[PDB]
């Protein structure tokens, strides 16, 4: 597949997240922004990277279905973000954030999303410190990245980078499944904060799920 660039930010099409030697592919790449006013104002840009038998996994369903088929369905975006396989993330700031900063409105979408369903137990409380505490002493100036790590087990990893470039040492591992896909499910979910990015890994896994 080819790279996609969003706002400067030029995703690669493979990349290997630090600490890994098996190669993902890009799913998606699109903006984050929120609402100021009425304007639509870019904060950052994502990218969602799956391992390689990814495409095995969803190809078992998803083979076939159109772009739109495929964007349409809150299951392939529960399939991605769920999938039994590992998943890469790139959070690159297009606008300035700090690590405090950043960290509180994903936990407040999750260990609110939890309380929600009953399911903020210790567990996830436990975890969002932990995450909670990994991004305290940073600060993103635009360029820097996030670097999260999903595993299939459920094994988060939050690596950083002063730039677009994937560091080669991995970063801290938070090992709770929910909040490894909370992070996740919190970008292409639903109520994800990037439907940029669903687009984009709807249209270019459809092209994959044909091949
Ligand atoms: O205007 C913003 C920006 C937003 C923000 C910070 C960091 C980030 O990564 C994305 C959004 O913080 C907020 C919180 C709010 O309740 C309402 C508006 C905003
Ligand atoms: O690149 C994007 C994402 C795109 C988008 C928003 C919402 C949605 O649901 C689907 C796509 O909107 C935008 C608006 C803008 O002014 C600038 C960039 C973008």
């Amino acid at each position: 597949v080819p790279e996609v660039v969003v706002e400067g930010v030029v995703f690669p099409p493979v990349a290997r997240p630090p600490g890994s030697a098996g190669s993902h592919f890009l799913g998606g790449a699109g903006v984050r922004g929120i609402e100021i006013g009425g304007n639509f104002i870019k904060f950052t840009a994502i990218g969602v990277y799956l391992e390689d038998a990814a495409v095995s996994a969803l190809a078992k369903k998803w083979a076939g279905k159109t772009a739109d088929e495929l964007a349409s369905d809150a299951a392939f975006f529960r399939d991605v973000v769920t999938g039994d396989f590992e998943k890469f993330t790139r959070v690159t700031m297009l606008l300035p954030l700090t690590g405090e900063q950043y960290a509180g409105k994903v936990t407040e979408n999750c260990v609110a999303f939890w309380k929600a369903v009953g399911l903020y137990t210790d567990a996830e409380g436990v975890a969002v410190e932990k995450f909670k505490e990994a991004f305290k002493p940073e600060t993103f100036p635009p360029g820097a990245s996030i670097l999260f790590t999903h595993s299939s087990t459920g094994v988060l990893t939050v690596a950083f980078s002063k730039d677009s470039s994937v560091p080669a040492s991995g970063g801290v591992a938070i090992e709770n499944k929910h909040l490894c896909e909370a992070v996740l499910e919190s970008i292409i979910g639903e109520h994800g904060v990037s439907p940029a990015a669903k687009l984009s890994l709807a249209a270019r896994v459809s092209e994959l799920l044909t091949k």
